[PDB]
Parts: structure tokens; sequence; C-alpha cells
């Protein structure tokens, strides 16, 4: 037996409300952050055109066994041959035509199937960022001639290629090519292909658009219940919490939302249909599965609302010895160095995060001086490859400062882990720092001038 969770909120913005995605997300935030996910139906005439040759789009499939609580890690088809496989799979599974399989029946059967070890069902799917094959489902510029209808959507705020580089996004002016977090992912689904329970890197927002095909079923949990959900999963499946040696080595799993609900974790559901958006909020866990053959596109993003949570996230990563995708402090200082061109509300919010950064850094430097670290030298941390500037102990990506020792050339610890670097006494250590305190205060003042205008 499966008892469906309550439905998440659904928003139907007017064209006036829809025009600015960041203003809209800020508006609905008081409601949607209580449920973790929400659905957005665009105005009825906002319809971006979909244009693809099913025979020239190629991708390498991933394969998936469907067993609840089993760990999963974080050939070649055209879109036509995948679709033919996917449709045959589903109509053979149910001995029905595909449009007559009720979505409630697919959902019921999915949770039966994953809990029965007597069933050995495996499925395939596509998941990758855009390239030369495959390509965004939204219109992009390229010197093809576009139709006027495609040109209408080139600069839309809801074209997921544009959303990151808009001015109310803070991941905008970052220049460390991250790939994973400014570029959309493309998802080609089939019946029962599923995404395991997760949150996004650095606790970012995400936005997902279903271009066409059968629906995508979602489960979501509010940010406030994140640690509650994790404690439930630790009890029931401890193997997933053994620390792994790379950010490409993470373990995730399928888990029945009724189990979370039995342990008093709030869970919401929705069926996302073609032409609709789903938005996930910072630190909101989510999972789901595809009802049939379909095609979706998604991207991470970060608003000014998110900035303090981003700082909290990197602290939580340090406690867990988890790798970072980028340095939060580096992004803050980059924006400070471009204060004259920042949105004024962005400038105001970055200024507040920077004040916390500077006070924390002042206290950390005082502590390490009292440990007997005396020598110091400026260092341009942003020039080092990331794997050359991670703390030996907690794996954090250094930027404001680190400790080195000539006893162990090339190794660094952050200022929380001075005792973990090597056996030599601390007078042989060196504080390497990006900025003096006196460099930092004028940087924060530029932001205030920009904000106060
Ligand atoms: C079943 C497929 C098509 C699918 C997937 C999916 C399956 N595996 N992966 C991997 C790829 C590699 N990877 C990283 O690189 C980390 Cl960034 C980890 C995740 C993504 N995710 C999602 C979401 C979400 N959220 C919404 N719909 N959706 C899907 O339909
Ligand atoms: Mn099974
Ligand atoms: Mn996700
Ligand atoms: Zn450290």
């Amino acid at each position: 037996m499966f008892l469906p969770p309550p439905e998440c909120p659904v928003f139907e913005p007017s064209w006036e409300e829809f025009a600015d995605p960041f203003a809209f997300i800020h508006k609905i935030r008081p409601i949607a952050e209580q449920t973790g996910i929400c659905k957005v139906r665009p105005p009825p005439d906002w319809q971006p055109p979909f244009a693809c040759d099913v025979d020239k789009l190629h991708f390498t499939p991933r394969i998936q066994r469907l067993n609840e609580l089993e760990a999963q890690t974080r050939r070649d088809y055209t879109l036509r041959t995948f679709g033919e496989m996917a449709d045959a799979f589903k109509s053979d599974y149910f001995n029905m035509p595909v449009h007559m399989v009720p979505t409630e029946l697919v959902e019921k059967e999915f949770w039966r199937l994953v809990s029965t070890i007597e069933e050995d069902v495996t499925v395939e799917y596509g998941a990758d960022i855009a390239s030369k094959e495959f390509g965004s489902g939204f219109p992009v510029r390229d010197g093809i001639k576009l139709s006027p209808e495609e040109e209408e959507y080139l600069d839309s705020g809801w074209n997921l290629n544009n959303m990151p580089v808009m001015e109310q996004s803070v991941l905008a002016h970052i220049t460390a090519d991250i790939c994973g977090m400014k570029l959309p992912w493309l998802y080609v689904g089939m019946c029962f292909s599923s995404f395991c329970w997760h949150i996004e890197d650095h606790w970012s927002y995400s936005i997902n658009y279903l271009h066409w095909g059968e629906p995508k079923t979602w489960y979501g949990v509010p940010g406030y219940a994140a640690e509650q959900l994790e404690n439930v999963m630790k009890k029931l499946a401890p193997e997933l919490f053994v620390s792994q040696p790379d950010l490409l080595h993470q373990l995730v799993t399928i888990m029945n939302p009724n189990t979370l609900m039995t342990h008093e974790v709030p869970v919401y559901r929705t069926n996302q249909c073609a032409g609709e958006f789903v938005i996930t909020f910072p630190r909101a866990y989510h999972s789901g599965f595809n009802q049939g053959f379909n095609f979706a596109e998604a991207v991470n993003f970060c608003t000014v609302d998110w900035l303090p949570l981003g700082r909290q996230c990197v602290e939580h990563y340090r406690l867990l010895h988890r790798y970072c995708v980028f340095s939060h402090d580096e992004m803050i200082c980059k924006m400070a160095s471009k204060a004259d061109v920042l949105d004024v509300v962005v400038a105001s919010t970055v200024q507040k995060d920077m004040a916390i950064m500077i006070e924390d850094e002042k206290a950390l430097r005082e502590t390490v001086r009292k440990l007997g670290v005396i020598d110091s030298e400026r260092m341009d941390f942003e020039l080092l490859p990331d794997d050359e500037r991670q703390c030996v102990k907690c794996k954090t990506t250094c930027f404001m400062s680190a400790i080195s020792c000539s006893c162990k050339p090339g190794l660094l610890v952050c200022l929380h882990h001075v005792k973990e670097l090597c056996s030599c006494p601390p007078y042989k250590y060196k504080l390497r720092y990006r900025y003096t305190l006196d460099d930092l205060y004028p940087m924060m003042n530029a932001l205030k001038l920009r904000a106060e205008s």
C-alpha cells in the first residue's frame, strides 16, 4: 500500500508577475520554502518552440537497477531509438497503450517494484550537460538563422540558458569555469527511470523545465527538515554515510516517502507535465521518477536570499570533510572587486556577508598567531588549481588564508587545522594570505557606496 503525500503548491502567475523570474521567486518564497518544491505554470501563450531532429541527436545511456535503499553513484542511442525502446518497454510492462496507463497506477507500481527483491527491473536514461550533440531545448544564438518565434524567446528570463547570467543572480560574475553550476543539464527519461534523494551543491536553488513527453513525478522536503531526513536515512541505510574520496564518488538512494512520513518528516508530491516548471529551494531534499518517455532541462541558481545559506553550507562541508565545488569567499571578493557594476540590492547583500567574513577572518588570524605562527606572505590563491589548495584535514578550498610549511612542500591546512599539517614546530610555518585586513575594508566600502546610491 502507498499513501500519496499531499500536493505541493502550484502557482499560475499573470504575465506581469511572470515577466521577472527573480522577483516572482522572491514573492512566492514564504509559501514555497515551507514545502521545499513548488510548481509554476507559465501564462498560456508563453510557449517556447521545440526544434530537434530525432535521428541526429545522440547520447550514451546510463543504466539503473531499481532497488529501495540500495546505493547508487552520483552503447549509444539516438533520440528516436531511445524513444522506441522506452515506449515498447512501458506498453509491454502494462500490456496497455501508453496514454491509458493512469499516473496513479505508475506511482503505485513504482513503489511496489523497488521494494520487492524478487523483481530485477533495470531501466536506462540520459543525463548530461549540453554539447554539440545534444544541445539545449531552448533557443540559443549561433551563426542557423532563427525564426522570429525562436528570437522572441532568446532573451527570456525563463530560458534556462539566461537565468544564471542575469543581474539578480550572484553566480553571474563568477569566472572560475565550474561547468556543473552555470550550465543546464538535459534529462531524457523513460518509465520508472528515477532520481535519488539529494540536495544541490552548495545548497543552491534549482529550476527544472519539462519540454515535452509524459509527466515527471516529484517528492520534496522543506529546507528546515533536512537534518531530520538525514537522521532517518542514517538509521535505515548506514552504508550511504561512509565518507568517499571524491566529489564524483557520492552515494544516493531510493526511499519510499511514506517511510519519511512515518518518522514525522514532511513530504510533498507533484506531477510535472509538459510546459511546466518545478523549483526547488535551498537545502530542500527531492527525488522522483519519470512516467514515460520525456525530455527535461534544469539549472542551478543562487539569489541574494541564498548568500548566507551558502556561507553556512561551506561551514557544514568543513565539519563533514566534504569537497567544495568553488570557494564562497572567492566569489564574494570577486563581486566586491566589481562593485561599480553590481545591482544595488546585490551590492547591499554582499556587503553584509563580507562583514561577517572579515570578522571571522580577523579572529582566525589572531588564534593562529597565538599558536606561534609568525612568518607570513601574500599568496594569489585564485591562480592555483583547486586540488592544489584544499585543506589536508577538512578538504575545504582555501582562499582567504592557509598555513604552509617547508617541511611538507605544497601542502596546506585552513586556519581551523593548524595542528594537522606536519610534525615541525609552528615557528617553521607560514601564514599565506590573499588580502591584509587593510585591503579588505576599502573593498567593503565600495559595496556600501554602490548600495547607498
Ligand atoms: C532519471 C534522470 C533522467 C534524471 C536525473 C538524474 C539521474 N542521474 N543523474 C545524475 C547525473 C550525474 N550527477 C552529477 O553530475 C551531479 Cl550534478 C548526479 C546525478 C541525474 N535527475 C533529475 C532531476 C533532479 N534533480 C529531475 N529530473 N531528473 C531526471 O529525470
Ligand atoms: Mn527490486
Ligand atoms: Mn536536483
Ligand atoms: Zn581545514
